[PDB]
């Protein structure tokens, strides 16, 4: 059955139950993804790919299919995520605290919304009893209710209503009526997050993997494009070396560029690319000819039209 991302962003697990104690501010509802990703060393953050612990995240109001239980656990299918492993959604476990279900949110899913267009942006809760906020990822979309002069009311997936500046969003009419990007347009929109620190599986302004990070630059102008780097590298059109134009994006992988795909970037001109590269680094622009790079280069897709 249906539901939705009650939480800024939810953190999908391979298996059920595999938190650490310091992975809790990422499990609670809310969550504190600023304590969880600025809390941990660097061991503690490459664990969650060499223990092969993570799926993906899904950000407030995201649609998914619930599928089992486990206890406190469900396992879910995220929508608009796409992958080969499954034609509904993107798999994983997650917290059932960390999902809701709102007739009137349901209702409006196909409504007008606010796409959150700053890399984070306070929500204001009101009414709230408690003056409630929420601080919500790029790419979270909420049912447009109302605008004024300085904000846009919108409706959360748990029935409140909230508001934000009109300057932290823009309002569309669906996912299919956002404008087509130029490819400048997809720079600007990561060059936004340059520093942000990477952590795998990441799929919000708290934090991308390299392929979240492309996934959601694209999503984000009305281009769905897979999760994952496999998939994104076999999918849109394949462009040559030398044909290699900006919003362009170019895949690494191992073994010199014969096994599999590991890497993601987009290409902005001038030589240069633009990902989110490695836990020890963040959001960042380098040469397409730098050292390990180069050689594991694999070939390139192009996705606008």
């Amino acid at each position: 059955s249906k539901a939705f991302i009650d939480v800024s962003a939810a953190t999908l697990w391979t298996a059920p139950d595999s938190l650490r104690p310091i992975d809790v501010p990422s499990a609670t509802n809310p969550v504190d993804l600023w304590k969880w990703t600025k809390s941990m060393t660097l061991d503690e953050k490459l664990w969650l790919t060499n223990a092969n612990k993570l799926e993906t995240q899904a950000l407030l109001g995201q649609e998914v299919t619930v599928v089992d239980k486990k206890g406190d656990w469900v396992k879910v299918l995220v929508h608009g995520q796409p992958t080969p492993r499954n034609e509904e959604g993107y798999p994983g476990w997650m917290p059932e605290k960390q999902l809701t279900y709102n007739q009137e949110f349901a209702d409006k899913t196909n409504e007008p919304f606010v796409l959150v267009t700053k890399p984070t942006a306070i929500l204001y809760i009101n009414p709230s009893e408690k003056h409630k906020s929420l601080e919500v990822s790029y790419n979270t979309r909420l049912p447009l209710l109302s605008e004024d002069t300085i904000s846009y009311r919108v409706l959360l997936p748990n029935g409140q209503k909230a508001w934000l500046r009109k300057n932290d969003g823009t309002f569309y009419r669906s996912q299919n009526d956002i404008p087509t990007p130029a490819a400048d347009d997809l720079i600007n929109t990561g060059k936004m997050f340059l520093g942000l620190p990477y952590i795998w599986a990441g799929t919000s302004g708290f934090g991308f993997d390299c392929s979240g990070f492309t996934h959601t630059i694209y999503k984000s102008h009305g281009i769905t494009i897979p999760r994952d780097s496999g998939p994104q590298s076999r999918n849109g059109v394949a462009v040559d070396k030398e044909h290699l134009q900006k919003g362009d994006l170019i895949f690494f992988a191992h073994d010199q560029g014969k096994g599999s795909v590991h890497h993601v970037a987009m290409y902005i001109g001038d030589g240069n690319m633009i990902h989110s590269p490695r836990a020890e680094r963040s959001v960042e622009i380098i040469p397409l000819n730098t050292p390990g790079y180069i050689e594991e280069y694999a070939g390139a897709r192009r996705y606008l039209p």
